[PDB]
Parts: structure tokens; C-alpha cells; sequence
């Protein structure tokens, strides 16, 4: 199939009753009300090589991992995934260093989880993780240099950020996408007048910690179906990776933060689908920030 048209999830404005918290891994964000709008979605299946890091803002590459078993956090973050990921990484953006921070596990049905959910308080947290399906950035400009000084030792961040620096989330499944795949959005055709500073608040291990707090960017709803250029690759297998540019210092042309989100399709089918996306700090040390 060449596209899809689907609903996507956009910002609504507060003056129109739009909260200002995204309450991250709650079942009340399941219940959050959103400007909908339907879009049209380009399936890029053999058409992947025309997209990348600098203009649209992502790639799909060929890269296998030697992990199957995403369930345990610790037995990942012990294991050879993240070096896997930065050897890759460093490979395709020919950067100076890239740290590997952390991962997030998605492997719950949408529908299933709505359905099981119901008489569940809204702040209470799913039992793993739903696709992220409402259009964001997981990082605004500002958030991008919270995330900076508060993942890295600060002498580091400091240094770092005098060359150029990006966040760039890589997104693998875990096995071949039947239903709910990501779809991504060209950094090109969506304007700054449309991003919002919103922000992002999890509430593990309530009630002895603050809520984790990020900076992500909410989205204005498009006029258009095909105004925002959202793009997929259906059939994604293990042996692929979506690598999404979050933020990127340059302020030239590059791509500097590209719109993702997850989307049913009608001819969804089979197990939940089930991924991992994995923050990484890019750095080229040799070049103006
Ligand atoms: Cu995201």
C-alpha cells in the first residue's frame, strides 16, 4: 500500500480547554482530548535511501542487534545494546563521540490497554508502555539543554556544547510491524510558529520521587492532510532501525527536530506491536555548535 490517511493526535490550544501537561505513561493521557486531524501518511518501502539526518531529519538504516529479550531495563543497559547503537550511530552521522543514555520499552495494544484500563484512576501508570500516539518532539530547544547538563556531568555538557551537538533517538522493533508502526514527520514542513513548549511529566515511583520533567514540543493541527509530509516504512524487522533527529544545535538549514508519532492502520494485525527507542547525544567536536 503507497499511504495511509489517519487521525494523528495535535496540540489543543488551552484557550479551548488543551491541558498543559503531557502526563507520560498515565492512562488519563489515553483520555487526553487533541485537536485531531486527519493526514496523510507516505509509506517509504524502497524508498528509504532519500531520506536522511540533514534534510528531513531522519533515516532508516540495515543494522541487526544481538538482543531479543527488551523486558528487563537493567539486563539491556548491562548489555551490549547501547554500544551497538553508538558504534552504528557514530558510523552514519560521522560524529566525534555519541553517549547512550537510556531506552524506553513499548509493547502494550492501544485498544487492548484503553479496554483494560477503564476503571483505572487517570494518574495511575499502564503496566508497560503504549505507542506514542500524539505528534511531538521528545525534546524542545530548551528541553534538548536540560537534557544536556542533567544526562551528561556538567563539565562535560559545558564543553560539549561549545561544538555541535544533536539528541537522536534510534527506534527498533522487535519483531516485523503489523500493527501501529512510527510515523515521522520532514523537519522541513512544519514551521517554528507551530511548535509549543509543553511540559512532559512521569510519575514513577509516586510518591517518594518529583514526576521525571522533560521539555517536549506540542504541535498546531495542520490545515491539510498533506502539509506536514509524514512519512513510514511498512514491514520493519529487528534488522532495522529509524534513527529520528529530536534537536540539533545547527541553526543553518539542517533539520533541527522532526514530529513523530505512532498510527493505526486499518489493516492492522497479529501480536501488539513491540519496540525500543534509545536517547543518544551525537557530537562532532570539530565543527561550530
Ligand atoms: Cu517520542
Amino acid at each position: 500500500k503507497p499511504y495511509y490517511d489517519v487521525e494523528f493526535n495535535y496540540r489543543l490550544d488551552p484557550r479551548d480547554g488543551g491541558d498543559e501537561v503531557i502526563w507520560g505513561g498515565t492512562v488519563g493521557l489515553m483520555r487526553r482530548k487533541y485537536e485531531t486531524r486527519t493526514v496523510r501518511i507516505n509509506n517509504e518501502r524502497g524508498n528509504e535511501h532519500n531520506f536522511n539526518l540533514d534534510t528531513h531529519g531522519f533515516a532508516w538504516v540495515k543494522h541487526k542487534t544481538s538482543v531479543t529479550e527488551f523486558a528487563d531495563y537493567l539486563a539491556i543497559r548491562q548489555g551490549p545494546y547501547y554500544g551497538e547503537v553508538a558504534e552504528m550511530l557514530k558510523r552514519v552521522t560521522g560524529a566525534t563521540k555519541v553517549h547512550v543514555i537510556g531506552h524506553l520499552h513499548r509493547s502494550l495494544n492501544y485498544n487492548d490497554t484503553t479496554e483494560e484500563e477503564k476503571n483505572a484512576p487517570d494518574m495511575t501508570m499502564t503496566k508497560g508502555q503504549t505507542p506514542g500516539r500524539f505528534v511531538h518532539v521528545d525534546q524542545s530547544y530548551q528541553g534538548a539543554v536540560r537534557r544536556l547538563y542533567l544526562d551528561l556531568p556538567q563539565e562535560e555538557a559545558r564543553r560539549l556544547e561549545k561544538t555541535r551537538w544533536a539528541i537522536i533517538n534510534v527506534w527498533r522493533p522487535v519483531r516485523k510491524v503489523t500493527n501501529e508502526p512510527l510515523a515521522v514527520c520532514d523537519a522541513r514542513s512544519v514551521r517554528e510558529d507551530e511548535l509549543f513548549n509543553t511540559l512532559h511529566l512521569v510519575p514513577m515511583r509516586w510518591p517518594d520521587a518529583a514526576p521525571q520533567e522533560n521539555q517536549m514540543w506540542a504541535v498546531a493541527p495542520p490545515k491539510t492532510p498533506t502539509q506536514h509530509k509524514w512519512h513510514y516504512v511498512s514491514g520493519m524487522t529487528e534488522d532495522e532501525a529509524l534513527l529520528i533527529k529530536m534537536f540539533d544545535s545547527k541553526k543553518d538549514g539542517t533539520a533541527r527536530r522532526v514530529p513523530h508519532s505512532s498510527f493505526p492502520t486499518p489493516d492492522d494485525f497479529g501480536e501488539p506491536r513491540a519496540s525500543t527507542e534509545t536517547r543518544c547525544f551525537v557530537f562532532w567536536e570539530d565543527q561550530e555548535a
